[PDB]
């Protein structure tokens, strides 16, 4: 209950919120259905339009209009926003030269340039472009400020994951909106767009922008708006709350558009009736714009055009049913779209298994539009599986496709051309970012980044401290023109042994053979210098990585590689190892094949050993560095030492093979030289950071040797490839993949042919940003170029998408 006979007589869009049963007059009241009697009379004024016409220019003051043209409103802080160019012959914004803006020009008693947020819903990063001829103020705004050619969303490509993920810098498994339908399983209970439940703070986990700001003593305005209050009257109510007394003006604000995505899901991306939304958006800007104008605010205040995500073509006909794979269609519930999560119907049933479902949705049509995988096999970039309301089963659809459970449930449940949802990297889901005002730069480019990042400026932005988030503090300094954050490195928790030689061949009982007994006073120094480490400068090109962890191991050197070896693991945590353009691919001689080395440098205690991977059926081995780039047959025998070596599936071992025999020469090719660095990853728990020792949930057989969860590598050259990675002068330019470690290949529908025709195609859906393999290794990479800390911040948080 109610008791909504209060008033709001002086009350219009209140800052602070009182709670129930006294009625409210805030944004929010209409989606509660709790404003006063009068609030509709009061706060929604809609009598003689929005804009000023020539004749209401020094009108008599009439409080029933919605904006005024009366000589008091610019004092009353109310004047329509077109106002100034009607009645006092003055230029709209738009119409204005650009000029930069080199220092803060605010009126007194601004403490601080303030933050205006104008989000939209859906604004595809094409449209900027393809539009920007219907739209002159947002095309100044890019032109004039700092723009990226789009921004990447989080996955699900959804409105409210996105709208809180730009909130908080964190991620949907993080914050606990993980999608716009969700059930938790420990509420027993379901959030959906219709509904109250979703009003529960009980959802809504990490510290938004708002709660960040109040705080720390920052005012801010309220973020969400109800539906019902038109557009126009939210730009005015922050310009109403600008005009207040600094003691109670807050210093942040928030717009939201709902187009163009209502139009898009409509009419698609490029619908011909897309073109009026986007010049409403415009003149929206364009009133806001003005507004600022008006109060000597517009080149005092930083305004962000920000999207949540872009637009897809999708229609009823291209849907694929589940009913067409599974007999018990009725065991499951299936939350639909343009992604599917899968779980029972009733945990009261102990006859449901997953694997069925999987095995039953796996590579079963040639034309098949969805994928299914268990939530740790999805992408690593991603992060969507450490939340408990993201369901085991997940459904990654193609771009322009829907699924749903049975045919039913489209006819009674075509009247949609237009969504979005799919894989963030997709490209018709990138959206928009325009920063403009006193810090941002003036006409500056910068390269896309992704929406996480962002909650860390605006913090910047208003000299807040953010709370511990996802996003790279100093990734983005590049955005603005002057910095309250300076990243520092973080420190080296272990630092390394260096061992010599300290045991030998006979101290070791490892059941490992080769046929190494081949055999100076030059060339025997010479191979010593290396294990010294005479050719690290080559291998190592960025310094050591740093171990963020207390832990175990050792630096070990060779001829054509170098690795940092742990004594916990039994494996190095990284390999690292330059190979130029010119550098040649070899085979692993026929005497060699089944070559494994005791390394007299390691106890044989803190070695893996032959014997465990014989009595091991599920599992075989691998090498870091690959055998068969080395640089001469005496250096070969380098990669097969028991420090070298890694536990691999067979199956794996076809996708590493590949890798490491046609690809990092192939790349060495076109990008003149990379260097590599590779690892081991064990995350069991799928959190995304590494785990501990005692987290290790899987041992190759009958020994202590952990098995990983996942193969990175590194692969960095120079980004002017004129020059060879080992000789580069100025920035890199980077890719990482992090490989699923599986026994099967049953991702790729095509693994039972050539690896050729199916392998690059599987590492490019598990590319990952340098930042994904920190968290999950504990390391700290790139500790020494000749490049500032910041720009290595960036290059840090660079994704390959590999996306035309
Ligand atoms: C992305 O960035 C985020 C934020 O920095 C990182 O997430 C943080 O990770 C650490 C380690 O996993 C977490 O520390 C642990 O914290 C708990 C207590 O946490 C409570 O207080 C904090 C602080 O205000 C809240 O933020 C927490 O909120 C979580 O739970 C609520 C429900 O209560 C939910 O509404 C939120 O969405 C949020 O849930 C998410 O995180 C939790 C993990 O806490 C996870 O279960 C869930 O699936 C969601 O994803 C919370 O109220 C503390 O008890 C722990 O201590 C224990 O472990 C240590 C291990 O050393 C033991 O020594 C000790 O004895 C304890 O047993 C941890 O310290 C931190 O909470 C978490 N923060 C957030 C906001 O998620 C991510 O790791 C980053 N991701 C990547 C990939 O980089
Ligand atoms: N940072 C930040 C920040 C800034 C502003 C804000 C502002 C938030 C805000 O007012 N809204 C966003 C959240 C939802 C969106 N919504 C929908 O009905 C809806 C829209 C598009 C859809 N596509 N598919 N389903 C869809 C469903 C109602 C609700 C109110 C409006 C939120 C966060
Ligand atoms: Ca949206
Ligand atoms: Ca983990
Ligand atoms: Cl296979
Ligand atoms: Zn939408």
């Amino acid at each position: 209950w109610t008791a909504t006979s209060g008033s709001c007589k002086g009350r219009c869009f209140e800052l602070q919120e009182v709670g129930p049963p006294d009625c409210r007059c805030d944004n929010l009241c209409k989606s509660y259905s709790s404003c006063c009697h009068d609030f509709d009379e009061l706060c929604l004024k809609t009598a003689r339009g929005w804009e000023c016409t020539k004749d209401r220019c020094g009108e008599v003051r009439n409080e029933e209009n919605a904006c005024h043209c009366s000589e008091d409103c610019l004092s009353r802080g109310d004047c329509c926003t077109n106002y100034q160019v009607v009645c006092k012959g003055e230029s709209h914004w738009v119409d204005d030269d650009c000029e930069e803006i080199k220092v803060p020009e605010c009126p007194a008693g601004f403490v601080r340039p303030p933050l205006i947020i104008f989000s939209v819903d859906g604004f595809r990063a094409s449209y900027m472009k393809k539009g920007s001829k219907v739209m002159p103020n947002i095309e100044k705004l890019r032109s004039c400020g700092t723009h990226a050619p789009y921004m990447r969303p989080v996955y699900p490509t959804k409105t409210f994951p996105n709208l809180y993920t730009l909130a908080t810098g964190l991620y949907p498994e993080s914050h606990g909106i993980v999608g716009n339908s969700m059930y938790d399983p420990v509420f027993d209970a379901s959030f959906h767009l219709r509904g109250r439940e979703k009003f529960n703070h009980r959802w809504w986990g990490g510290q938004p922008l708002w709660i960040t700001a109040t705080k720390q003593g920052v005012r801010a305005g309220t973020f969400f708006w109800s539906v019902s209050i038109p557009h126009e009257r939210r730009i005015l109510t922050i310009l109403q709350w600008l005009s207040l007394p600094d003691n109670e003006r807050p210093s942040v604000y928030a717009f939201y558009s709902e187009q163009p995505d209502f139009s898009g899901h409509k009419y698609g991306p490029f619908g011909p009736e897309m073109t009026n939304p986007l010049r409403e958006i415009d003149k929206t800007v364009g009133q806001l714009m003005d507004g600022l104008k008006q109060l000597r605010l517009h080149r005092c205040v930083n305004v962000i055009f920000v999207g949540d995500h872009g637009m897809e073509d999708v229609t009823c006909d291209r849907t694929e049913f589940l009913s067409n794979y599974l007999t018990n269609v009725d065991d499951i519930t299936l939350v639909p779209g343009t992604l599917g999560r899968i779980r029972a119907k009733s945990i009261n049933n102990s006859k449901y298994d997953p694997k069925t479902i999987i095995a039953a949705l796996t590579c079963k049509k040639p034309d098949q539009h969805f994928k299914p995988y268990m939530k740790q096999h999805l992408p690593k970039r991603l992060h969507y599986a450490n939340n408990r309301r993201i369901e085991d089963i997940h459904l990654l659809v193609d771009r322009r496709w829907h699924v749903a459970r049975k045919p039913l449930d489209v006819y009674k449940k075509c009247f949609f051309q237009g969504d979005h949802g799919f894989d963030n990297k997709v490209n018709s889901m990138q959206t928009v970012f325009v920063g403009y005002g006193p810090t941002f730069k003036y006409r500056t480019k910068v390269p896309p980044f992704e929406n996480i990042e962002l909650y860390n400026v605006m913090c910047d932005l208003l000299g807040l401290k953010p709370a511990p988030n996802n996003g790279t503090h100093g990734s983005l300094n590049h955005l603005l023109r002057t910095n309250t954050f300076r990243p520092t490195m973080p420190d080296e928790v272990s630092r390394p042994n260096y061992p010599g030689i300290m045991y030998l061949q006979s101290e070791f009982d490892l059941g490992c053979t080769c046929d190494d007994k081949v055999e100076n006073k030059l060339e025997e120094l010479n191979k010593r210098l290396h294990t010294k480490g005479s050719t690290k400068e080559r291998h190592l090109l960025y310094g050591r990585p740093a171990v963020l962890y207390r832990t175990s191991y050792d630096i070990l050197y060779h001829t054509d590689f170098e690795s940092g070896y742990s004594e916990i693991f039994l494996m190095p945590l990284w390999t690292s190892y330059t190979i130029s353009k010119q550098a040649e691919v070899s085979s692993i001689p026929e005497h060699l094949t089944n070559c494994v080395r005791p390394d007299v440098r390691v106890s044989p205690g803190f070695s893996q050993n032959c014997l465990a991977y014989k009595n091991d059926k599920q599992m075989s081995y691998g090498f870091l560095f690959p055998p068969y780039l080395s640089s001469s047959p005496e250096a070969k025998y380098d990669a097969f030492l028991v420090t070298n070596m890694v536990p691999m599936y067979p199956a794996f071992k076809r996708v590493w093979a590949y890798f490491q025999r046609v690809l990092v020469k192939k790349y060495a090719s076109e990008r003149n030289g990379v260097n590599v660095i590779s690892g081991p990853i064990f995350d069991y728990n799928y959190d995304g950071l590494r785990d501990t020792e005692d987290e290790i949930k899987q041992y190759v057989e009958g020994s202590s040797i952990p098995v990983p969860t996942h193969y990175y590598s590194i692969i960095t050259s120079c980004l002017d490839f004129t020059q060879p990675a080992d000789k580069c002068d100025g920035p890199l330019s980077v890719s990482s993949f992090i490989l699923p470690h599986r026994p099967d290949n049953d991702e790729s529908c095509n693994s039972s042919e050539d690896e050729s025709k199916w392998v690059e195609e599987l590492m490019k859906m598990h590319t990952a940003r340098v930042r994904d393999i920190e968290h999950l290794t504990g390391l700290d990479f790139y500790r020494k170029t000749s490049r500032s800390y910041s720009e290595i911040l960036t290059l840090k948080t660079y994704l390959h998408t590999y996306e035309s």
